[PDB]
């Protein structure tokens, strides 16, 4: 049951005036592709707050990568789902090495040393790489049953150029005449149910390959791409959500750089 939205005053959307004329904002299966200018965050914030949405953010920090946690968490505090309930889950082999970061109200952090827990604790799960930092808003506009993010290096490439696993012997195999986009394994998510379905599928697919003595060219990412090809994401995030300015600069097509790689 969704309660009614309150009166709100904002610019009227114009039917005969496209959001962006420089990019595709909807996939062929009618899933929005999230770019700055396509969403009114005030409307979306209202919609998700009225549902008291809790977002879980999961990151793995093993070995030397624990050194990336401080900047990651501090910037997440300034840009990730601000205003909403957030639960960080840090999986690490060095619990005592997790930095003491100050969190805003309604936000929590759990350290798990290396999940039915997720189902009862959060509504959505966002899975990202830790060697990153948030530079701009990353909010509820990304929430949906299942989403993938366009890899910053292939958003303008043709499918035959996509670095999918091309060996038929692999469960992640995708022929050159197939493929919608090349999603990066560093940022995906959705409802807890859909994310667990995805991870379960990939885990099983990888075990099969291992048994057959083969390892997908880009490991987890290869399987993620196979999964999202066969199970279309309900939203696709633009490269604004996964960029590397040192390697790729700042094209005009990107009005904001929200989540970026840390050298
Ligand atoms: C710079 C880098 O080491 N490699 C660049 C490629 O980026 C990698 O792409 C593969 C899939 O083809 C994987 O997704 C891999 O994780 C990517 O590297 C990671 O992400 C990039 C954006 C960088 O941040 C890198 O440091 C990081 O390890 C890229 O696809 C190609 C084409 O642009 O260039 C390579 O230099
Ligand atoms: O020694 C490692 C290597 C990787 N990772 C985790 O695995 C993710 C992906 O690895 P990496 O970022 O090195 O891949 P890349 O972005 O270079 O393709 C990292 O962000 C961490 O979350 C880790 O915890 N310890
Ligand atoms: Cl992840
Ligand atoms: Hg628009
Ligand atoms: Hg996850
Ligand atoms: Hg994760
Ligand atoms: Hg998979
Ligand atoms: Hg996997
Ligand atoms: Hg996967
Ligand atoms: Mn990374």
């Amino acid at each position: 049951f969704m309660v009614s939205l309150p009166r709100m005053v904002y610019p009227q959307p114009k039917v005969l005036t496209p959001c962006r004329k420089d990019v595709l904002v909807v996939t062929p299966w009618l899933a929005p592709i999230v770019w700055e200018g396509t969403f009114n965050i005030d409307i979306l914030n209202e919609q998700f707050r009225l549902q008291n949405t809790t977002i879980g953010l999961t990151v793995f920090a093993i070995k030397k990568y624990v050194a990336f946690l401080k900047l990651f968490l501090e910037t997440a505090e300034k840009h990730f789902m601000v205003g909403h309930r957030v639960h960080y889950y840090v999986f690490t082999d060095q619990p005592a090495a997790v930095p003491r970061v100050t969190l805003g109200t309604g936000r929590q952090l759990s350290v798990l040393e290396v999940e039915r827990r997720f189902l009862s604790e959060v509504d959505y799960l966002v899975c990202v790489d830790v060697d990153m930092e948030f530079r701009d808003h990353v909010g509820v506009e990304i929430l949906t049953p299942l989403f993938g993010t366009l890899h910053p290096s292939f958003y303008g490439s043709s499918r035959e150029a996509f670095t999918y696993e091309r060996r038929p012997q692999s469960q992640a195999y995708i022929p050159k005449d197939e493929g919608d986009f090349y999603y990066m394994g560093a940022f995906f998510g959705g409802s807890v149910q859909e994310v667990q379905r995805l991870t379960r599928a990939c885990h099983q697919a990888m075990m099969v390959d291992q048994a057959n003595g083969i390892e997908a060219v880009w490991h987890d990412e290869s399987h993620l791409n196979k999964y999202l090809l066969r199970h279309k994401p309900t939203k696709v995030l633009s490269p604004e959500y996964l960029w590397d300015q040192q390697l790729l600069g700042w094209p005009a097509v990107l009005r904001k750089l929200r989540f970026t790689a840390v050298p």
